[PDB]
């Protein structure tokens, strides 16, 4: 139960950050969409607001600080506090390493890593204070753990993002903040689904080959794992990452 | 919640066994406590039984073949299933390699690793008819996951058991199998309180120095991620170990 | 180079064993191979003898406190000190765990795990006398760090043997003592140039098709680890002039499973 | 056994990089020490050739792209190829996470990882040719692995070079170049050496604590280990991070 409890979820106008967002306000939590897509953040704050709920939409490049730093005391000041920060904004350019363009890459480290540091920046500002505390989870991928050819930006950036959490983990003890990466696995996605008949038998072979079950991982497998980690009692889980891909990769 | 399910949990008289079952039973599984000591299973599934709940003792040396399959049989036909194992049971001797008597050494094996092996088996005859699925957890420890100086026969078997839990993953995926491995940090149980002695300031620099926070790990810790991995929806987080320790090695 | 030093290898009648013994007498170790296969435990040592090397051959059941004891010590007394342990003996049961036979269990965890347990203590009692030192290399597997399905017991093993060289490492230390594991991936031994012919056989597919794509499917390059490749890592662990790499272990296995 | 081979080292001037062109040299190699400080990189070259080895100093700021395709072809021009690639040199900036610069962030990530990216882009234009084969090194940390408080870029920067290291891993097997990731514990500096007395106990304890033995890794202790992986005769090692730290995290 998060009633009482804010959170901000970064990428929330879509995909895993979306169904994060709508999870964490089902269980009473009022919840920020910061996204680039500003119409999709309000599409989404306007749902959970329609629901009963209590959302508000924050235009955020997360690449650029001034404008992180913005949206977070926006959300503190709208609802009294940052309790639950999710950074979850991302997304995807391959190529193999030869041929990958330098722009590509550091804008994939920006989006990724950046964007996890200073929106991690700015809600311990706000979690600090008094040591009310805080939940800080990022979103990694089983490439946290493991890599791909072709993704070398992507997979480089996942794994900086453990590094990250766990320096967090250690500095925020004192302030009774904890910190958490959740590695999901092959989610299904529109996108996906339009590939499924491109491509090809596809689903478990090719996509999920590396599964042991064949199964897609669900929007819902991650925020439920989110709303776990937000809710638990203690800092027991602080530092460390959840993998939630049907057993690719196991730790 | 886990209305409609059975459990069997081993080492389930004591610590964090008992708190496991109790918790289990109060999300709605009936539970039957198995244990070398058979008096104290059947104390902790009277205290079940006199709050409401649906619990039974069960006698169960795990290093026994035979006392593990009739043990299991007895809850599947009690019960009607054995939907949730955990093999929890387990001891701690101390020594430097040197003077680690092979007859303690071959004891700590068949408690950690052989009664896991056992209890699996048993119950993976029960989850695999029809196809009707099991969760089974491993209780590993952070020492399936590094070492301390003394340990080498618990070390070794709370790294075996990783391997045994991330083999169960693969095979059990098509029977609706899952496995999993909790690693609590220090928890105040007898295991813990039978070493302090040899060895509170073991307890604040020795013990908890390795945490971020040094707090312990509670019972309650440990039961509600066994009750998470237990109610989860899907297989998304089989094969996986999850550290509950205050920060006290992170992956 | 490790002229003046011993090294006792378990399991060195053949296969991996067999070239790690052949390499570390290369490189000057005198080299005791101990097997339960007596007669190619000889076979190897005379092999090391006539290239002009020194080597005994051991009787040796790893699984049995007292023929451990005793080889060990004979050992010692032979060539004068037991300066590298290799723990390699081994053996593979596969079933489904719902079917795994508990006399193979305790087997399967007898030679792997008791083994590398048994000799270990034996060498200690050497290696600590006047912290003289010692290097101590268990011989892991991908499967130290990876699940397969059918190989419970195996993985289980391999596991538990991260473990134990953990805490040799950090035990270890004050008298000199070092722990490594070695990880290979798929070698060509007997045993596996038996798997492959059965394998194609039992999955219906060519034998070019479970070379490349079911036993070397998880390497980056579609290449079998060869025992050069892990007694070179043998050597070199075993040479090293520091405690720098105490309890690590090392992937020999062609990126199948990367740390 | 390096005779015939070329090897570029970044960061050379000093420390590890150092040590590690000057073991490389007396292995055989053609050395190329790459550094901001040319000063540094023409002394060690000059050490080099008076030695009777054959080295080039080239100033290169690794963060910039330019500089880095120019000085990598100026390389291959020098000697004839590009068969081992070091990329090694770094920075440490400290500060908590809630007050760190960003402006200091970008820099550690632009020398730490975005160097790596370019050297490495650079060096494939030349080891693809003809599936000539290579090496890439990437110097990591024990912070590759593990986190300290205070080191949030570094840490995250040294567990992102793993990503990017296992990636390369799988995209360049096919043009037989190999990837590894060498991860230093605490290597006894001139720096260190004046901060012993500022704090035979701050050694043990403070900086050493969390080695087995209390002793510090040497440059040598790096370099050789960097030897090996540039001799070993097949990719066997390819991905792997060695841990060279006298205990300080196992895997
Ligand atoms: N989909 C998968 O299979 C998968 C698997 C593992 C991990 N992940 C991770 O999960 C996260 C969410 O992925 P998704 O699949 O839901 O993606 P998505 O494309 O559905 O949603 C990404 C969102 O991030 C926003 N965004 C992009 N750049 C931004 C920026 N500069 N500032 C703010 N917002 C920005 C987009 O506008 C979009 O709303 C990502 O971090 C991704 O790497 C995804
Ligand atoms: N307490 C901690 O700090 C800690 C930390 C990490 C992991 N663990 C693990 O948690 C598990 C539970 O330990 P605990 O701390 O609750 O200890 P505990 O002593 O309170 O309970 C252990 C129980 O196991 C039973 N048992 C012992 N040998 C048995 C056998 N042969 N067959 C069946 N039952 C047997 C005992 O009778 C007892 O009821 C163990 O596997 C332990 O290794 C404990
Ligand atoms: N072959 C592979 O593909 C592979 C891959 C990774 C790791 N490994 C491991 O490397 C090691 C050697 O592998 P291998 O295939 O060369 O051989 P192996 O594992 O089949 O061992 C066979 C050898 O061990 C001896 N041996 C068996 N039981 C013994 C006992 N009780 N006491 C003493 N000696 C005994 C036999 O006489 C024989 O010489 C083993 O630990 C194995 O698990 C092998
Ligand atoms: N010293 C340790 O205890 C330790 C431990 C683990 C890892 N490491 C890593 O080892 C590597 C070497 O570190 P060191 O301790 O030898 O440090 P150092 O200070 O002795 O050497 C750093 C070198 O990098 C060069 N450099 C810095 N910025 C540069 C740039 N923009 N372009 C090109 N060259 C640049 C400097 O000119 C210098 O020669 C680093 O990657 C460091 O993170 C060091």
């Amino acid at each position: 139960n998060l009633n009482g409890k804010t959170a901000v979820v970064t990428g929330a106008a879509s995909g895993i950050g979306k169904e994060i967002a709508l999870e964490l306000a089902k269980a009473g939590a009022a919840v920020a969409i910061a996204d680039l897509n500003q119409d999709g953040a309000n599409a989404v704050a306007d749902e959970i607001n329609k629901a009963g709920g209590k959302a508000i939409g924050v235009a955020m490049d997360v690449t650029n600080e001034e404008a992180v730093n913005t949206g977070i005391d926006k959300v503190a000041e709208a609802f009294g506090s940052v309790d639950i920060l999710v950074s979850n904004a991302g997304i995807q350019i391959v190529n193999p390493i030869e041929n990958y363009s330098f722009a590509d890459w550091k804008k994939m480290q920006a989006i990724h890593v950046d964007g996890a540091f200073l929106t991690t920046k700015a809600a311990l500002k706000h979690m600090y204070k008094d040591d009310r505390g805080g939940v800080v989870i990022y979103m990694g991928s089983v490439h946290s753990h493991e890599a791909s050819p072709l993704k070398s930006a992507y997979v480089t950036a996942k794994h900086g993002l453990l590094g990250l959490a766990r320096v967090l983990a250690k500095e925020g003890a004192k302030h009774n903040v904890r910190s958490h990466v959740v590695c999901p696995g092959f989610v299904r996605t529109p996108l996906v689904d339009k590939q499924i008949p491109e491509q090809a038998e596809v689903i478990k072979k090719v996509m999920l080959g590396n599964t042991v079950d064949g199964v897609f991982t669900t929007v819902q497998d991650v925020a439920q794992t989110v709303l776990f980690l937000s809710a638990f009692p203690s800092a027991a889980l602080t530092g460390q990452s959840f993998i939630v891909s049907h057993g690719w990769f196991m730790q």
